[PDB]
RNA sequence: CUAAGAAAUUCACGGCGGGCUUGAUGUCCGCGUCUACCUGGUUCACUGCCGUGUAGGCAG
């Protein structure tokens, strides 16, 4: 994708930057739900995989008309005191490419119990002996804490940046901006 | 290279029997506890779907 926009979280005493990036990713998801499309990607160029931090930057990649459209929408109403804007410009050359993947886990055993007892009509003990409590997977990935609107549930979403490649291939994106085959330029 | 260097305590057993502790009592006067605070630190690791699959993803 040719054009990128960098929005920086303004340093704020009233909330930590994790909460601002949470609400920014959430309103980003709501704006991408309102526009649709699968050619709109995200990246976080302030990565730090030692302490698993997401930093303070948000880089959204698409075309020119999409970015200049997303500037003038009410998904930036009520937030523009708390973040700074950049300019939609071309990605420089040359840059590597990588992905943004959502990596969940089956770290809750109880959902797997409910699944195995709802499809098979087992008992609690058969589901307990089939899958033990050691199935919980630990993760060292950065995460964003979003809530739900209609049936409200607050969850952390882990973001994984993939390996740096030399060329990018075609592919879509979700409403979260996450990679489904399409890679974002890393710089 | 140590006041070094060494070592088998052990067999057996009936502590019990008896008893009145009692009478009497004023706790009591008095008291300024105050001043000021972000519960969030991502702190709700959730809910459902495709998939035979626990393999892998998805949707909010």
């Amino acid at each position: 994708m040719d054009h990128y926009l960098d929005i920086r979280l303004r340093p704020d005493p009233e909330f930590p930057p994790a909460q601002l990036m949470s609400v920014l990713f959430g309103k980003l998801h709501q704006a991408l739900v309102a526009q649709g499309g699968d050619r709109i990607g995200v990246s976080f160029p302030d990565l730090d995989e030692s302490r698993s931090r997401l930093g303070e930057r948000l880089r959204i990649h698409a075309s020119a008309d999409d970015l200049r459209a997303l500037l003038a929408r009410p998904w930036l109403e009520g937030l523009r005191d708390h973040l700074q804007f950049g300019e939609p410009a071309v990605v420089p050359h040359p840059t590597p490419y990588r992905q943004v993947s959502r990596v969940q886990a089956k770290s809750n055993p109880e959902r797997l119990r409910r699944r195995l007892m709802r499809r098979h009509d087992l008992s609690e003990e058969e589901a307990r002996k089939r899958i033990p409590d050691t199935v919980a997977r630990t993760l060292d990935l950065p995460f964003v804490t979003l809530r739900s609107q209609s049936t409200g549930q607050h969850f952390r979403l882990f973001i994984r940046h993939g390996p740096l490649q030399a060329t990018a291939e075609e592919g879509g994106f979700t409403c979260y901006g996450l990679s489904k085959g399409g890679f974002v330029p890393w710089f």
